[PDB]
C-alpha cells in the first residue's frame, strides 16, 4: 500500500543505498550512455562477423543468414564439446538447451547431460555469453551449428562436423567466432559503420545532458570507457547534439563539461586491480602526449584524482564484473547495473499478466484436490491434466520472452545471470536515465528476498522432533 | 486465498517434487531420527570438550565456562587470523562480527576486513561452522577468545595471545577446539553418556515408527549413517521403544523391521564418491563378518545402495541433517532451528507490522520529489528506529540472529539450503501431514523487479 | 666382442622379438614406404601453412620466413601461455627453453617455470610437438614468436602481443598455426603439390619392392594409413616405378600385388579402438562401393582378415601410439619404429667421437681431484675450469644436432620422445629398410638399460646400515 | 680407467650434484637413522597383522604362517580382483604373475591379463606395495590366497572364496590385510615391542653420529619424521648410545645437540603441500604445549621448514627412504636392498658371463645372414639355456627377483627411483666416503643405439 512510482520509472534495489552520501557519479558509455539502437546494433555486429568468417574460408551459405533478435537471451552457456547453447541457473542445472535451432528435451538431455548439471567453472570447455555485445555471436552459434547440421556437404560428428578430410571440432569453430567478432570489434569496420550512420545505431535523448547536470550540481562526475578518444569523442558529441544545453532555452555546451573527469583507454577490467600507467590525451589529434582526457589508470587514481572514498562512488554501467580483489585491496565501489532487457521484461509482467493469473489459480486448485489428505490417506488423485496444462501456460510465458525465455528466470527457477545480478548490482534498471525521476537525498531501500517459508507463512499468530524439546 | 497446512507442520519447497515419484526413501540418523535435546545435548558436547582441553593443558577458568544456547547461530564462519566469528552473506559480505562476546560496529569492520568482505574459498583461514554438532564449539570458541583477552596473565594481540614466552594463534587455538571436539565424538565419553541417559539427551515420538511403516507401504526405507552398529542399535532400539507398533494396538516390532537396508560405518562423504569396501555386519558382535532381510551393510557407496535397492537417483528422496556439496537423488533436509523461527515470525509480527509502517513512512516523505527536487526531509530518526527494530528483529533469534537472515540480508546458510534441499522442514515428521501422492511446488523467490511491481517511454531504456 | 652389423644397417632392439613368429608385416604409408625428402617436403608445408595465415589476415612479413632445418627437433613443447618451446625429459624437467629464437637460460627459466617443471598433461595449454609433419610448424611458432616480439607494430605481452587494439593471446595464434596446417594437409594443396613433383619430395629406392616380395614369402604383408586411394595409389606407383620386378631382369608387377590387404581411410588412432564402418574402394573411380581395397574398418577386422594374432603383427610405422585400451581388448600388436633422425644421430656418434671422448677424460681427471677425499677431507679443489669445459663441450656436442640439440637426449638426460620410444617400440632403426639385413628366423635380443650402479660396478669381486643386520 | 670407491661404499648418481651447493640435510627417521634389523623387523610386523587379523575372526591356521624373507620383493602390485602379485616394469607390462605361491607361465597369464598389461593408475584395482614397511604384507597376501586356495572348507573362485554363504572377495580380504597393518603401526604392540628390545631390532652403528656431526659443520641439519616424540626419543637415544661423541674420547651428547631443527608429527606427505599448523612439543611430558635449540617441533610444512632454516629448495638435500610422487629438493634415496643386490652382481658374475657368451654365439651363427637367406639354424637348444640361466640369475634375488629388473626389463620402482631420485646407495652412511666438495656426475642410462654402437646410404634412412 505504500507509495511507488510507476514501473518503467522504477530504480530496483538489491542492497539498501543512501544517495545522499554519493560524492561522485561514474560512468561507462557503451550501453550505457551510448544506448546502442536494437535490433539494428546486433545485425551490423552479426554482417560484420559472419563477411569476417567468410572472409577466412567458411561457406557461402553464410551470407544468406539474418540476424534474428527473437532468439537469443543474454547469459547463455556456449558447450564447445557438443555445441549446444544452454540456459542454466545459479548453480549449473540445466534449464534449456538448444544444439542449433534444435531444442533439447528432459530425457534426452541427460544422454549428454549426467544429472542436467554443468561444472560452469571449466572455462576450458563452457564460454559465458554474459554481455549485449555477445548477443549477435550467440545467435551466430546457432546459426552455424544449424547450418553445418543440416548441410549435406557435412557430416555431423558428436563433437564437430566432417567437411570432406578436414573435421572441425565446435571448440575450433567457436574459436574462429570468438576471434572473428573480436577482430570485427578491434580492427574491422564496426566502429566506422556506427559513427557514419549515428542516427541508425546509437540513441538519442535529451534527459541525458539533463541528469547528468543535475549530478553535477550534487558531486563530482566522471567516464572511464574502455574505447579511445577519438571514438569517444563521435559518439559523446553525438549525444548531446542538441540546439541547447541542460533545459530548453539554455546555451549548448560541450559534451566534455559535463565531466569532472575523463578517461578513455580504460582497458577494464584489468583497470580495477593494477590498471596502465596514467596517460593524457592531445585533444587536438587524439593522440598521447578542468580540461583533461586520461588515458589508461586504474581505480585507485582516479579515486585519489577526484578525492573520493570508494563507498562514495555510485558506478553506472552494464558490465557485470567478478569479486576478484575486493578481499584484499580496499575502496570498493557501489554499483547501478543498467539493464535493458527490463523495459520488455515489465512489459510481459504486466501485459501477460494473463498467463500468471492462470498459472496461480491452477495452483490455489492443487492445493484444493489435497487439502484433506494426508500421509494416512490412499488417494491419488488424477492431475496429469493440470500439470500438462501448467507445463504448456509455463511454456507460453516463457516464450513471451523470445525462444531462449527470459533474462532472469526460467520457469520457477532463476538463471546463472540473475544471480550475478543480485551479487553484483547494489542498484538496477532499464536505463541510469531513471535517477531522474529520485531525488538525490533518496533512501533506496533494499526489497525482500523472501525464502518459500517466508513468502508462504502469514504473521498472523507440537512435535519434539521438530522443537529439539 | 489457497488453501496450506497448518505453519508448524508444513514442508516448505525449494524445487518441485512429485512424491508418486519416490520409490526410496533413506534416511541419516544423527539429527534426524534420533534428535538430540537441546540444549541439554549441546551442553553435554560442551563440558567434554572444555574437560578435554583442560587435560591437554588449557587453563583452568575453562571449567567456569557455561554452555549459552541463546549465544550461537549455526553456520559462522571463524576466521582463524583475527580470532572472529563472523556471519556473512551468499557473497562474503560481513553481516556480523563478534570478537569474544564484543560484537563490533560497522566503521571498525573495515580496519580488519576491507570492503567488509571475506574470501569464504581461502579455506586454510576460514573455518565454516555448518553443523548442529558444531554449535558447542561455535560458542566455546568465543568463550575462550573472551577468557584469553580479558585475563591479565595474556598479552592480547592482533592474531593470537602471548603467554609470557609462548605465542598461541587463533589459529593453534582453533586446531586444538577442533581436535578436541573430533576426540570427544571418536574416542572420548560423548556416546557412552549419551547411551546411558537416553532419555535426557534423545528425542523420542511415536509419530516416527507410524511415518516410517507408511512409507514402507509405498516403497523402499534405508539407513545410511556414520555411526557404527553399536551405537545405532542402541539409538534405534530407544527411538522405536514403545509397547506396541506402529498404531497403538498393533504388536511392537524390531527397529530393523522397518527399513529394506540398513547401513553404518557410510564414511560420508566419501560414500558418495568411490566410497570404501562393502562390508557386513555380525549384528550379534557387532563386528564386521570376514565375508559378505536381516543384514547390516557397513562401508560401501551411494552407488552400491542404489544397485542393491534397485534404484535410480531421481527415484530417491534423502532425508537428513546435513548439506553435502555438488562436486541424483532427491533432498529433503531438516532444519531444526525452523520450530523456533517460525515463532518468531509469527509471535513478533508487530516489530514486522511496524517495519513495514516506517517503510511505508518513507515513501510517503519523498513520494513528490525526483531529480530536480531540492528537499532533503529530515530522515535520521526513522533511519533511527528502522534500526533500533531491525536489531531488536533480530535478537529474537538469539545474539547472532537468524539462521537464514540478518536484517534484511540472506545467510550464506540460506543459500546453501536453497542451493541444496529440494525440500526442507523442521523435521522430516511433518511429511505425516502430506499424502505420498502429493505435487510438492516451487515456492518463487522474487526479484526486486517482481515482488514490487504489479501485474495490472525513454528510448535509452528501450533500445527504441 | 660379439659380431654386429655394421651401425647405418642396424635394427635396434627395445623388446626381446623371435621373427620366426612374425606371420604378419603390417605398414603405414607417410614417413615409412614414402619418405618424403628433406628439408624440401618440410619448406613446402611450412610455404602453404605461411601462405594459409597470411591469406586469413596475419602480415606480409610472413613471407620473407624461410624454413630452417636447423632449428627444430621433434618431440618438443609448445606452452601456449607464454609462447615458449620446450624440450623436456621423461618426467617434465626442462633441458631447453626458447621464445622466439631467443634460448633462455638457467635462472631465468625460473621466472615462467618454477622448478623448471611442466605438468605435461595439461593438454590445454601444452602441445606435443611429436610427429614429421611438425617439423614445419615447430619452426613456424618460434618466427612468428620471433616476428611478433621484435616488430615495434606490436606491444609484447607475458601472455601474447597487441597489434594495436586488438590482444592476440599466444594461444590464439598457436590455434591459428594448428588449424592452418591441418587445412593444408586436409583442403589445400599439400597433395597436389607433392604429386606434381613426386621426384623432388619423395624417396624411390629400389630396396623396398626387394625387401617387401621377400617378406611375402614368409608371411603376409598388409597396408593401413590414412589416406585416401587416391593419393596412396600415386604415391606407391610412383615408389615402385622402375624397369623391374623385385630383382633385376624380373617383369615390373604393381605395387598392390605385393600386399595381401590394402586398407585406406584408416583414421588412426580410432582404427585400433572401435575404428568406422568397414568399406571397400571401386578401384577405378576410387569412390565407395585378391585385388580388393579396404576403406575404414579396425585393427580388429585387418586382425580377422588375415586370420591373425596380434603378437603374430609387426606393425611398422613412424607414429607413436598411447596405451589405451590395450589393458582392455586383447590383441595387441608388435611394433617396429622408423626414426629417421637416427641417421643423422649415428653420423654424430661416430663423427664427433672427440667430443664424448674429451667429456670422458674430464670425468676422469675430476675422480682423480677427488680420489684420496673423504668427509673428514676439508680440501675444496677448484672445478671451476672443469666445470667450465665440461659445459661449454655438453653444448658443442647438443648443437651437433642442431639447435634443440638430439632428439633423445640434452646432456645427460633422456628426453620425453626417447622415453616415448621405449614404451611403444619393439623395434626401431632409421628406416624399415634395414631388416633386408636381418634373416627372417632372426632373433632380435634387447638391449640392456643399466642402472648407475649396474654400469658403473664391475662384476669382478660392511655397516648393518647397508645390510640390516 | 676411471678411479672409483668400493662398491660398497658407493654413492650412485642418477643427477649431478654440486654437494658444495648443499646448505641443508634433512632426515627421514624410520628405515633411514633407524635402520630396522632384517629379517627380525618384519617377523614382528608380521606375526602382529596375524594376530589382529585372528582377533577380527580369521582362522586358527594363520598362526601356523611364519614369514619368509626369501619371497617378497618390494614394489609388487597387489590385483585385488583376481588376488595376484604382479612384478611390473616402467609401462605396466607384466613380469611376474603369483597366484598365491604359485607362479603363473606367461601363457596362462593372459587369460586373466589381456596383452600381459595392467593399467596401474586404477588405484581402486591394483594396490602397490612399495614401502619397506609393506614387506610383510605382501608375503601375508601369498600365504592367505594359498591358504584359502588350498583349504578344503573354501571354494575358489574368480575374485575371491566362498565360505559357505559367505562370500570374501580378494578385495575384501585386502582391505582386513590393510586395516590390520595399520592398526598394529598405529594402535597395536609394533612400537612398544620394538621399544622394550632395541638391539634385537634396530641397527646401532657409531659412523652414524660421526658422520652427522660432519654435516653440521658445513651446513644445517634437521630431522622431519612422521613418528611422535615419544617414540622418536627413545629411538634416537638408542641410535646415539655410545660411551663417546662423534669420535673415540670425545664426551658423548644428546642426539638433539646433532641437529638444528627437530620436526615430530610431520604428516607427510601432505607435510609437503599445506601442512598443518606448526607446534611446538613439550620434551619433558612429550605433548604439544598450548603455545608456541632446546625447541622441538611438531606438524607444520615443509614451506615453514625452510623459513626456520633461512633455506631455498635446491639448497636442501632431503635423505630419506620414501619416494613421493612429484604433484624443489634435492633427494637422496635410501635402498637397503642395494647392498644384497651388489653381492649378486659380483658373486654371481659367473652367470652374467655365460649369458653374454650364449649371446655372442648367437651373433655368430647368424653372422652370415641376411633376409635373401633361407637358413633357420637350429637355436631352440640355446634358447632354453638363456631362459634357464636368467631364471638362476633371478633367483639368487628371492623368488620374486631382483627389486630393479626382471630378467632383462626394468622393474616400475627402477623406474620410480630414477624419476624421483638425485642420488641413491645401500644407506645414507656412505656419504662418509665422500667430501663435501664432492661433485656428483650422472651416470648415463644408454639407449640401445647408444650401447651397441662404437664411436669410431639408403635415401629411405637419411631422408635424402
Amino acid at each position: 500500500k505504500k507509495y511507488r512510482r510507476e514501473a518503467y520509472h522504477r530504480v530496483f534495489v538489491n542492497r539498501s543505498l543512501a544517495m545522499e552520501k554519493i560524492k561522485c557519479f561514474g560512468f561507462n558509455m557503451d550501453y550505457t550512455l551510448a544506448v546502442y539502437k536494437s535490433p539494428e546494433y546486433e545485425s551490423l555486429g552479426f554482417e560484420l562477423t559472419v563477411e569476417r568468417l567468410v572472409s577466412i574460408g567458411y561457406p557461402q551459405e553464410l551470407l544468406s543468414f539474418a540476424y534474428d533478435s527473437t532468439f537469443p537471451t543474454r547469459g547463455l552457456v556456449f558447450d564447445t564439446l557438443y555445441g549446444n547453447l544452454l540456459k542454466v541457473d545459479a548453480y549449473g542445472n540445466l534449464l534449456v538447451c538448444a544444439h542449433g535451432f534444435n531444442f533439447i528435451r528432459g530425457p534426452e538431455t541427460r544422454e549428454q547431460y549426467p544429472n542436467k548439471f554443468i561444472q560452469r567453472d571449466d572455462t576450458e570447455r563452457f564460454y559465458i555469453l554474459n554481455t549485449l555485445f555477445n548477443l549477435p555471436e550467440t545467435y551466430l552459434l546457432a546459426c552455424l551449428v544449424d547450418f553445418f547440421t543440416n548441410c549435406p556437404r557435412y557430416t555431423s560428428c558428436e563433437t564437430g562436423f566432417k567437411d570432406g578430410d578436414l573435421f572441425m571440432s565446435y571448440r575450433s569453430m567457436f574459436q574462429d567466432v570468438r576471434d572473428a567478432v573480436d577482430w570485427v570489434h578491434y580492427k574491422g569496420s564496426l566502429k566506422e559503420k556506427t559513427v557514419e550512420n549515428l542516427e541508425k545505431y546509437v540513441v538519442k535523448d535529451g534527459k541525458l545532458p539533463l541528469l547528468l547536470s543535475r549530478m553535477k550540481e550534487v558531486g563530482k562526475v566522471f567516464l572511464a570507457t574502455n574505447s579511445d578518444y577519438k571514438y569517444t569523442d563521435k559518439i559523446m558529441t553525438y549525444l548531446f547534439d542538441f540546439p541547447h544545453g541542460p533545459k530548453p532555452g539554455s546555451s549548448h555546451r560541450p559534451w566534455q563539461s559535463y565531466f569532472d573527469l575523463i578517461l578513455v583507454d580504460a582497458r577494464k577490467p584489468l583497470f580495477f586491480g593494477e590498471g596502465t600507467v596514467l596517460r593524457q590525451v592531445d585533444t587536438k589529434t587524439g593522440k598521447l602526449k578542468h580540461g583533461i582526457v586520461y588515458s589508461g589508470g586504474s581505480s585507485d587514481t582516479i579515486c585519489d584524482l577526484l578525492g573520493a572514498k570508494g563507498k562514495d562512488i555510485l558506478y553506472i554501467g552494464d558490465h557485470i564484473f567478478g569479486d576478484i580483489l575486493k578481499s584484499k585491496k580496499r575502496q570498493g565501489w557501489r554499483t547501478f547495473l543498467v539493464i535493458p532487457e527490463l523495459a520488455q521484461e515489465l512489459h510481459v509482467w504486466t501485459d501477460k499478466s494473463s498467463l500468471f493469473e492462470e498459472l496461480q489459480s491452477l495452483d490455489i486448485f492443487l492445493a484444493e484436490l489435497y487439502k484433506h489428505l494426508d500421509s494416512s490417506s490412499n488417494e491419488r488423485p488424477d492431475i496429469s491434466s493440470i500439470q500438462r496444462r501448467i507445463k504448456k501456460v509455463t511454456h507460453d510465458m516463457d516464450m513471451c520472452y523470445g525462444m531462449m525465455g527470459s533474462l532472469f528466470r526460467s520457469g520457477s527457477r532463476q538463471t546463472l545471470f540473475a544471480s550475478q545480478v543480485m551479487r553484483y548490482a547494489d542498484l538496477y534498471a532499464a536505463s541510469f536515465i531513471n535517477l531522474l525521476y529520485y531525488p538525490f537525498s533518496y533512501l533506496f531501500r533494499a526489497a525482500h528476498v523472501l525464502m518459500p517459508h517466508e513468502s508462504t507463512v502469514e504473521h498472523t499468530h507440537e512435535s519434539p522432533l521438530a522443537t529439539r524439546n
